[PDB]
């Protein structure tokens, strides 16, 4: 029997930016090991994310995708199902919140959720600040400061979360990586125990650190952010997924 | 013969709250005019033009010209100009900041700007903030007109200039140079315009944390009005204190 029969796999620079990941996933299916993709992305729906993976010869279904949008929508539901919500974000966050059946408000909201909105305005940020000062909770989908695009490093959701927090002097509760919350939620979905599940990623600051705080073993592959060049080391560290022995 | 032959009058704080302080300011300013003592109004504001502020002052029987109004946006523009006349500028802000940079005959640019200037823009967008981040990562200097995190309005506390500076600074991991109070740079730039010597100039305000502290850091003597026993006690435990503390502008001897 295997040591790890559960796999939480990162998308942000791990599954792509390559077909070394395709063979890795194919093998996981041949050994019939269940897995679940985890991403700090709060803009795309799971169906959208899954299609991008299939487009790169990577077996993925919408059910095998777990976003910070879904994790946040689940997390807030636990705190108060009748909570009226003001949110900043796009399609992905909006859908997940609506499927959960939340109502929506503005300055008089109970919970403020901060997701990436690449068309955010001063007024959108203003309503968020006003609601928080009225007593509303401040939740953020992810704390990523920079977003890698063709133009360069665009401002991430963490930066906009910083604005709101600074102006209101209220610290925010982050859901996505490296916070353990997104890992705890994904683990319930995957259905495997904490000691038989390993988190796979490329970035120590998000992926690896999320697994450690969650109590999960970690595999660090250098196909992304963190180079071979910290206080807690990952459980494993390799150049490629080709070096994984499926322990 | 005089110790203070140059005055820098704060517009912010609660300096002009109520008919009493307004008339006390009017007589104070008129006396400065009566004695031919040069003076200059100082503010962190960016929602008004020097023309607008001067028009409001004269309305309240307080003699002032647009040339006697000095904002942090003007200080920021002048400070950058003296450092680099050929600096290509991207800025986030409104009418006041735009006009201030216009007066300097700058060239403007986006992602390849040499200097990024952040001021309050109540119609800011993701793209506006994104361009700022891109330019900074392209090596542009990050300058902020002021650092106010919150802005008090009818609706409550709206996000201020400092909050947006924080976004850009956090995203690009580059620290910002703040010009407005309580930073000394705005007062240094005010002295340039006032024309008097630093040791012969006094800054007058009624708020320590933002207004007065800027003058102290700039090396100017400071007068703190609208103060009581309790507040003076507080300040005597700070690292720095105002040079003088009085209850009213009525109490000020011109030296």
């Amino acid at each position: 029997m295997r040591k790890y029969n559960g796999y939480l796999i990162d998308l942000d620079g791990t599954m792509y930016r390559i077909d070394a990941a395709s063979g890795f996933i194919k093998e996981l299916n041949r050994l019939h090991i269940p897995y679940l993709f985890v991403t700090n992305n709060s803009t795309r729906t799971p169906e959208q994310v899954a299609d991008k993976l299939v487009s790169l010869d990577i077996p993925a279904t919408p059910e095998q995708i777990f976003t910070s949008s879904m994790a946040t929508a689940n997390y807030v539901y636990d705190l108060d199902q009748s909570a009226m919500i003001y949110f900043i974000g796009e399609e992905g966050l909006y859908k997940a919140l609506k499927e959960k059946g939340f109502s929506f408000a503005d300055e008089n909201a109970d919970v403020v959720i901060v997701g990436l909105d690449r068309e955010v305005t001063y007024e959108k940020l203003a309503v968020a600040c006003l609601a928080v000062r009225n007593g509303a909770k401040l939740i953020s989908t992810n704390g990523d400061l920079a977003l890698p695009t063709e133009r360069g490093f665009m401002p991430g959701n963490g930066a906009f979360t910083a604005l709101i927090s600074h102006s209101t002097q209220v610290k925010a509760t982050f859901v996505g990586k490296p916070e353990p919350i997104i890992m705890e939620q994904a683990l319930k979905v995957l259905g495997t125990n904490k000691n038989e599940t390993i988190m796979v990623g490329d970035n120590y600051d998000t992926d690896i650190l999320a697994g450690i705080r969650a109590g999960l073993d970690t595999l660090l592959v250098h196909t992304g952010v963190t180079t071979v060049e910290y206080k807690q080391q990952p459980t494993y560290s390799m150049k490629s997924l080709d070096d994984w022995k499926f322990l």
